[PDB]
């Protein structure tokens, strides 16, 4: 940087902070990822500063010509990676994705069927706290009370008793496959619309290491900063017979001016998501959850649903009679990050929790294989089998200094 | 740029082209302005990485210490620029502001009071193809049919007769100062909540040039990109007894993961404007306008409401026989870019229009001055009341060339 240390001291010092924190920690959170120079230099471009409602070709401003090709270049580039007929850029993130669909085809009070948010559902997934569960009539479908997979005669269930006009599928921690073919089955024996929220595993949908919602869904929603490895905002892709209606409830109906210059930063992730490497990397996400879960068992630790087909996993602490909130607290006391999460069928409140939510898309990024997934494992295991133990903790700061450098 | 130009061609290119363009032409749009190198920087920044879900001592993810202290800056400083008891720097735009003030005071289908769309009020204030005029029920208060000047019998009445819950007071084209003592007088006459959206004039507020509705208002809404010469975003501003509902309403309300690197962006414009020199550039910014007017009405031009009081000025082209879509077109084939904007009673749609909005705060930034004023008149003139003319065409695009180099 160069105009920032000398206008603003106090900004660039938190903001170094902050970088030499990302280094310095093992970021365990499954939503995060590191992105690219070239994604923070496309967000921090002269783009922040053009006002572009509407869309490409069809502003509400003049003098839109080369920031309509940068919104073109992300969505054409999103058509190319997940195959979808039509994609909105344009959502500030992925609550404004999730709350533009629902705007399009519910009225208010209308009945939703999403994922019990104690099972892996999102909060804007029917939440009473939050817009979804306040505007609309949420019911929700759990997972199966020994094998945490989705129970998909539940689903169906469910969506017969309650006829909801839309359900909603995916999540923000569920470890195995979802099976859109079967959502789409149960929508259509009920007449419901069929959205997926993609958010946690979109880079794995883009590298093929996980089943794509695209062909199944009549919206498919995510977040462009989890695993597809992008700035932080959202997407909308959908089918072209709902594209006019899609744009219309972005733009007049939930935002006013893009993010021109964030959008631009989508571009860029989509066009490195598009790369042969991604699909490596994306490959080595998924293959170090797999060997950071079997490393975790092989410790003692008992993991919801047995393991992962994806980026992340959910450790049950019960075993070790720990909530999740103790277990989250003493791995930062040594530089490891994790978020305390329910689990499914959770005796305890989703402020306390019995587990903790982990996901290797980020320590993937900054290079982390095989050998560094046991370590963790290991390190993990030491810290949370001896609590109360200060050797143990400086222990395990030593050894994740020795992975960080 | 340094990453940009080697990963991404096209991407780089694109925006090359639109930094260019921002140099070439005379921006006019009143939303616009054009942010420092500092701000740049911190948008640009690593804190796009960081997940931080709640406020700052009070997160739902660990390894926030450090985005804790910017958001705390942003806060901090933006209450010693206004004066408010509380601030919420998260808003990821105009937009979400001020729908996170209708969530926490509104329920679905009450009556809100705002400024006739038509006589400049947002499309945010009730427009029927927004959430505001969907979700609630939007009636209009207008301005006199000779002055322009809002008409306070008229908000008074609409008040007295419709019981609305809220009023709005502010707009995206009102060129005179709002009189907030005398909305706050009408909204305790009828016992309803105060919003005043300061979008627009929030830059000319923190200068002590526009009467600062803080004082007076329950809510105050506002971007921090346009007056206010900040990252594109928004925020929301108001008394202690309704911070804690207000911060639940963005989060989790209407959001999810505030955009951190933006919130550096907006401490980083809120330390800028705290500064002498930002008190300076906003009396320009205001001097400016009212020379632009003067020196339009000096070529024949009618004024709405007959000059301005701030950074903004609506031409009423009837006298022309000109439409503002019209009017639009030809300035933007000599490189002035302007928005066409419906002009009070106007008898064309709002796509048609008989207005243009042209505002000040972007060519002060970039340091024009009075002369420069003048000649940006002048060459108006000549291109309105020669349409059909080539050489007085091409006569005022060498002008608009020396003006911008
Ligand atoms: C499945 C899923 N959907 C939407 C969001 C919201 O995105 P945001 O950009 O934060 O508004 C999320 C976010 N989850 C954060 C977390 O999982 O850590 C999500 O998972
Ligand atoms: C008065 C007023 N309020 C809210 C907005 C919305 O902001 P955004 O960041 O675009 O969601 C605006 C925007 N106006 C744009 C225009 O005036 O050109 C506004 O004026």
């Amino acid at each position: 940087m160069k105009y920032l240390p000398q206008q603003d001291p106090q900004v660039f010092a938190a903001i170094e902070q902050e970088r030499k924190r990302q280094h310095a920690k093992i970021e365990l959170i499954a939503s995060e990822n590191f992105v690219s120079r070239a994604v923070m230099e496309a967000q921090g471009s002269v783009l922040t500063n053009k006002y572009a409602e509407g869309y490409p070709g069809r502003r509400y401003y003049g003098g839109c010509e080369y920031v309509d090709i940068v919104e073109e270049l992300a969505r054409e580039r999103a058509k190319q990676l997940f195959g979808a007929e039509h994609a909105n850029v344009q959502p500030h993130s992925g609550a404004q994705a999730n709350m533009a669909v629902y705007f399009t085809v519910l009225e208010h009070g209308d009945t939703v069927l999403g994922m019990n948010l104690s099972h892996g559902g999102h909060l804007t997934h029917g939440s009473p706290v939050n817009f979804s569960g306040v505007q609309y009539n949420f019911v929700a479908y759990g997972v199966d009370p020994e094998t945490h997979v989705i129970d998909y005669d539940d689903v169906r269930e469910k969506a017969r008793l309650h006829r909801p006009k839309l359900i909603v599928a995916a999540a923000s921690a569920y470890p195995r496959i979802i099976d859109f073919a079967k959502f789409r089955e149960i929508a259509d024996e009920v007449g419901a619309y069929l959205m997926v929220d993609m958010a946690h595993i979109a880079g794995l949908v883009a590298a093929g290491l996980h089943p794509n919602p695209v062909p199944y869904a009549h919206f498919v929603t995510t977040t462009t900063h989890k695993t597809l490895r992008g700035p932080r905002g959202g997407m909308i892709l959908c089918q072209e017979q709902f594209a006019k209606q899609i744009d219309k409830a972005i733009f007049p109906g939930i935002q006013g001016g893009p993010l021109m210059h964030v959008i631009a930063a989508k571009a860029v992730a989509f066009g490195e998501a598009l790369q042969d490497d991604f699909k490596a990397y994306a490959k080595r996400v998924v293959d170090n959850a797999k060997r950071l879960a079997s490393a975790l068992q092989n410790e003692g630790f008992t993991l919801v649903s047995g393991g992962t087909d994806n980026h992340l996993l959910l450790v049950d602490l019960r075993p070790q009679q720990l909530t999740g909130k103790t277990a989250e607290k003493v791995l930062d006391e040594v530089g490891i990050t994790v978020n305390k999460n329910t689990i499914p069928y959770d005796p305890e409140s989703p402020f306390v929790t019995s587990g903790i939510r982990i996901g290797t898309a980020a320590v993937t990024t900054r290079g982390f294989g095989l050998e560094e997934m046991d370590e963790i494992a290991a390190i993990i295991g030491l810290v949370l089998k001896n609590v109360g133990s200060e050797q143990a903790l400086e222990e395990a700061r030593q050894r994740v200094a020795a992975l960080t450098d």
